[PDB]
């Protein structure tokens, strides 16, 4: 249970990361995005 | 706790899914979103 | 290790919420977001 747990966190932290390079490149207009 | 855990971390599931669809949205112009 | 998931779990809480704050901006264009 816990190592899934930690697998799942883990993936959870690789998409929030994404989102945020995402949103931070909308916000800012990083290369026209 | 580990039940509690995995509460937590299925609704960030929820969460972070419906934000990759807000962002896909608004990244492609989805509908004129 | 449960006590360590839950600190990344809280961290993720805080990144998805400021997440929505900045998504809910962007789409709603708040205050010329």
């Amino acid at each position: 249970e816990v190592e899934a747990l930690e697998k799942k966190v883990a993936a959870l932290e690789l998409k929030v990361q994404k989102l945020e390079k995402k949103v931070e490149a909308l916000e800012h207009g990083w290369d026209g995005r």
